[PDB]
This record gives C-alpha cells, structure tokens and sequence, in this order.
RNA sequence: UUCAGCGUUCUUCGGAAUGUCGCGCAUUGGCA
C-alpha cells in the first residue's frame, strides 16, 4: 500500500508542476529570436550555423561515443549538460583516468563491466571498420536473401501489471521487487 | 430366278502451359 502512497503523491507533482514564478518566467520572453534548432525547434538557446543548438549537437556527437567507448564520465567538461554544473563525456580508460586524477569531483560509470551502468549497445557494424562506416547499409549486403532492413520494436506485456501485482501478497517485500527488477534489467 | 442394299462406327487418346524476372534507381534515410 506505502509505495502505492507514494505513487499517489508523485501524480500530484505532476499536476501542480510549476510554480507561479515559474510559470512567470516562461511566459516574459523578451526577443523571439532569429532562428531555432532543426531537432529541439528551440530558439531561446543560441543556434549554431548547422540549425542546431548546444544540447542537441552534443547529444547527436555523443551517440557515436556511447556505443563505442565503455566509461562515462560526469566531469567538469564534457559533450552533454548534466544536472550540477558537470558534462557527461563518453570516454575510455585512459581518457577516464585522466579526467578523473586531473579534476577530484569526476564520477566515472563503467559500461558492462567506477559505478557499473548496464546497457544493450550491440552493433554488429561495429565489428568491421568499413562494415562500421557502412552502418545499416551493410546489414543489405547480402549474396541472397530480399536486402532490407527489419526494424523489432517490442514492449514486455503488462510490465506494469508485473511492477504492480506481479508478486504475490504473501511474497512482498523490499528485496524481491528489486531482484525481479534487476533481473530484468539485467536480461 | 429376279428385286434390293442393309446394319455399325461419326472422331479417339495424350499433352492443357512452363521457365525466367516479381520492381529498380534518384531525392529521403544511413555513414561521415
């Protein structure tokens, strides 16, 4: 029931998101701007000549990197904005250790291996340099076969329902519904 | 010895389509 609870009282963070000053603040712009970004569609943040703003360029320079090197880096610099002043930079071992012996306050991540995140980032271009610069288009590279590309969006069914009564009432309890999670996480 | 033709089959049996392509390219996307 208490979790529950706590589920009702984030549903009323929802409603009343914004405070009146807030709101406010939103509501006074001062100029409209000359251009916006082609992702974000923002034009408050300034626009580089590519019609892309800083957070969206670092995001789009990133994706490479998340794929391709394991330790991530909240550090003073870095590519994305983070919420206390510090970057998310996606480095590897070396340019991890550096950063973190060059500035004290650096939190290092460690992908599938230092807090240790775990995230699917299977490539299978990856595993050739010109199957890499390829991308997809490799993946059509077939001596027989139709060349196209099948996309797998899929949702695990009821993973709320699971969340919510996917325990029985005899067996709930703090551990269980963080091994059921972690597992599937994990998987 | 003369007088006459009469009856029965009217088409039959196979093969009835097959093989080959079954959209491609450009823009777009993707990689940089």
């Amino acid at each position: 029931d208490l979790w529950q609870t706590v589920s009702r009282k984030l549903s009323d963070k929802k409603a009343h998101k914004y405070s009146l000053n807030e709101i406010k603040l939103f509501n006074s712009t001062i100029h409209a701007g000359t251009q916006e970004c082609k992702e974000c569609l923002r034009s408050d943040i300034d626009i580089s000549e590519d019609s892309l703003c800083k957070i969206c360029e670092g995001i789009i320079a990133i994706s490479n990197d998340l794929r391709d090197y394991s330790f991530f880096v909240v550090s003073p610099e870095g590519k994305v904005p983070l919420p206390r002043n510090r970057y998310l930079s996606v480095e590897n071992q070396d340019g991890a250790e550096r950063k973190i012996k060059m500035n004290k306050e650096t939190r290092i991540y460690s992908k599938n291996q230092v807090t240790n995140l775990w995230m699917c980032d299977y490539d299978f271009s990856t595993l050739n340099p010109e199957t890499k610069k390829q991308g997809i288009a490799s993946y059509v590279n077939r001596e027989v076969g139709i060349p196209r590309l099948g996309v797998l969006r899929a949702d695990i069914d009821n993973l709320g329902t699971t969340f919510i009564k996917g325990i029985p009432e005899q067996y709930r309890s703090i551990s269980r519904t963080a091994t059921l999670s972690r597992q599937l996480s994990m998987f």
